[PDB]
């Protein structure tokens, strides 16, 4: 048990840290942005949803 | 909450000021001015008002 080292080190996961990122301006109304906690809904055939 | 900075400055709105202008004088009597609340009204077409 005391005799032996350890084995190394393993990767334990990859994160996908959300913190909110910042802002541009295009002054375009089709540019949309969710200021908060979100996330848009896109639906990759117009029939199904 | 306290250890983040602000994100800058973002473009509100741009107002449209509707204090009454100084006055010039034409003598003519077709030259026209609302001294106080109002709009005039115009018609691109004649027949459609």
């Amino acid at each position: 048990a005391k005799t032996t080292p350890g084995g190394g080190a393993q990767a334990s996961q990859v994160a996908q840290q959300f913190h909110e990122g910042s802002s541009i301006y295009t002054n375009n109304p089709m540019d949309l942005r969710v200021s908060g906690t979100g996330f848009f809904a896109v639906a990759k055939e117009r029939l199904t949803p």
